[PDB]
């Protein structure tokens, strides 16, 4: 259950990492989500800015995404630097919560929910 | 593993246009989400007044529904006639907005708000 | 896609019950969704108290749950008791809503939705 479109780069993007749409001209553009915001979706290749791509959009339940700090198992997320994945404790900017435990740069598995995890 | 469930077509559906759910005796209905309403989901089967079909729904962030005008990139899309997605410029009614161009009839790939990242 | 995580039971969880999830030491803990609150997932079999299980979480619109009183197609549904759904009128503790009957203690298929059906 595949859904696919066809984006171009407005900056790079890094695979695994967070990802707005925006709109282009005549096309939508990807680039990696601002910190502190709700992602539009999230990259499993690497496109250089300005170039095509087929975005590949799945059925949700859990995104690998890079961890933009070490993050423990339980913690809620929100969009760090650079399209990664961070712990928040904001609730207006979680996204989703881990599941596993990742180190900074490590890919973190994250279960996608708007409702934070009680601690 | 998926959790499906049966329905019963409250009148004529088409494959790729846009369902709405409704309440009937002891079965869950679908039909054409009317025009300028919030749908519910997309069908993926033509299904007959009156006969079953088994619904298998998953959580998307985007679908594909048949347009049913010229459509751009980035219009704010809404339910048309027969079940299609059109432009709108009122946002309450709008539920999502279109990731490529379309002309009427041509599958058309949109990104809802309402999914689990809302 | 899916995940699969190891959990342990905070309390004794039963099989087709809501479920809570909460951060535990490192580790997620899963009991019986609270009365009237949001749950996160659903038990696909028993776990004792204290023991770790593995959680399989896919990507489901839809979910089968124990009813905790008699359910009818239709009915907005919130967490009862002993972690079953029920229906209710209050549109901030629903959860989903029902898309096939069942009695009090049978299976009940509902659609995920934090908005009422209509």
């Amino acid at each position: 259950m595949m859904v696919s479109f066809t984006a171009r780069a407005k900056s790079n993007v890094m695979a695994y990492r967070l990802l707005a749409y925006s709109q282009g001209d005549d096309i939508i553009e990807i680039s990696h989500a601002a910190e502190n915001t709700i992602p539009d979706y999230v990259a499993v290749k690497d496109v250089d800015k300005g170039d095509l791509t087929q975005v590949n959009m799945y059925p949700l339940a859990a995104w690998q995404v890079i961890a933009g700090s070490d993050i423990k198992v339980g913690d809620n997320l929100t969009t760090g630097k650079d399209g990664t994945a961070v712990p928040t404790d904001d609730p207006s900017t979680v996204f989703g919560y881990a599941v596993e435990e990742a180190q900074e740069g490590q890919l973190v598995t994250l279960v996608i929910s708007r409702s934070k995890l009680e601690h």
